[PDB]
């Protein structure tokens, strides 16, 4: 029986937008936890992100939609599934609606803190490939992420 809710850091992100993911971007989020309420279907998203530098933290809270996917607002709309679950990792995949109304495709690996287990990187990859999603828009999260614990 598998526990997707817990502790989960962001390794690595894809992005088909490269201006979602950069320094201080909307989307270079440093993943502190996940909580799946199936009973009240909803998800419990927190994590970090920098804005001017400084690391600022977020308390989202997404409704399960159709099928597998999560609704949450955070610049833009946002509809998010866990495209991959294992006991070391965890792969999403979203898609983001901007204000402007720009859509990006992201993907993101999302493990216990710690150590990257190259057989959830493989898998990520593969992933981040699968959405049209080059290798040189991939960016290391863990390299960059110097935000409180
Ligand atoms: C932000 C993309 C991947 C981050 C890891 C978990 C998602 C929680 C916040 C999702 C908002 O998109």
């Amino acid at each position: 029986p598998f526990e997707l809710s817990g502790k989960w850091i962001t390794s690595y992100i894809g992005s088909s937008d490269l201006e979602k993911i950069g320094e201080n971007a909307p989307f270079q989020v440093f993943m502190r936890s996940i909580e799946f309420d199936d009973k009240e279907s909803k998800v419990y998203l927190n994590f970090f992100s920098k804005e001017n530098g400084i690391c600022e933290e977020f308390s989202l809270i997404g409704t399960k939609q159709e099928g597998n996917t999560y609704d949450v607002n955070y610049a833009g709309n946002n509809k998010f599934v866990v495209s991959y679950a294992s006991e070391t990792a965890l792969i999403i995949s979203n898609i983001n609606v901007d204000e402007e109304g720009d859509k990006t495709i992201m993907t993101g690996l999302l493990g216990k803190g710690t150590d990257i287990e190259d057989q959830d990187l493989e898998k990520f990859k593969e992933v981040t490939r699968e959405n049209g999603i080059p290798e040189e828009n991939i960016v290391n999260i863990i390299e960059r992420d110097d935000c409180p614990a």
